[PDB]
DNA sequence: GCCTTGCCGGGTAA
DNA sequence: GTTCCGGCGCG
DNA sequence: CGCGCCGGAACTTACCCGGCAAGGC
């Protein structure tokens, strides 16, 4: 579906650039947040923010597209109990993903976590066990990577893309 | 040569 | 990227 | 009383970037 594609995308950018947030604040009030940070507002208005009331429309969300300006980038956010557990249980249900929601996943994860240079193939994150399942997808893709621990200092994994299939991964991911 | 990729420090964009 | 805050609405 | 949407803001740190050098054809 067309929604299932760029949920898979959005989520990507979540995990990638922002996050889930379930809060409780006193006394026993709450909140569910659905968030995308970058350091460009535009990016967040043009490209991200149509992506995501699109899906709000979808949904019969109720809650608005917040864009707040933080000291050091913008946040998209989503302040809504509906939209959080979408994305969550989606999150736990991510092995299951088909072609397209993989495709689409991990665009939205190189977008976000990738090296955009395109010098080098490279995403980094400190869940290895993500990591582990985005290489399974590129290596049934055709899409040769390692892993290993690139940051000692902060526990960071690096997904290193073969070169030598540069050309299927930047046709057949980012599209 | 040249290409690839593991290594690792800077500092800003998460 | 994450979690405080004070606000508000609502059964 | 209990919870869930707003609008920030302060707070912390995980990324991305990019130079180097070892191994491979
Ligand atoms: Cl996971
Ligand atoms: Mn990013």
């Amino acid at each position: 579906e067309n929604v299932s594609g760029i949920s898979a995308y959005l989520l990507g950018l979540i995990i990638g650039d922002g996050g889930l947030y379930k809060l409780k604040y006193k006394g026993n009030r709450s909140e569910y947040r659905v968030v995308i940070t970058a350091k460009s507002e535009n990016l967040i208005k043009q490209h991200i923010a149509p992506l995501m009331q699109f899906l709000i429309d979808e949904l019969n969300v109720k809650s608005k597209i917040q864009i707040v300006k933080g000291d050091t980038r913008y946040e998209l956010r989503v302040s809504s109990k509906k939209l959080y557990y979408y994305f969550a249980n989606m999150l736990e249900r991510i092995r299951l993903f088909n072609m397209r929601e993989q495709i689409a996943f991990i665009k939205g994860l190189y977008v976000a976590e990738g090296d955009m240079t395109l010098k080098r193939l490279r995403i980094w994150n400190k869940n290895k066990a993500l990591l582990e399942i985005v290489s399974r997808w590129l290596n049934n893709l055709g899409v040769r990577n390692t892993i290993h621990l690139d940051d000692h200092r902060h526990g960071v994994y690096v997904l290193n893309i073969s070169l030598r299939d540069r050309i299927k991964f930047v046709h057949t991911i980012l599209s």
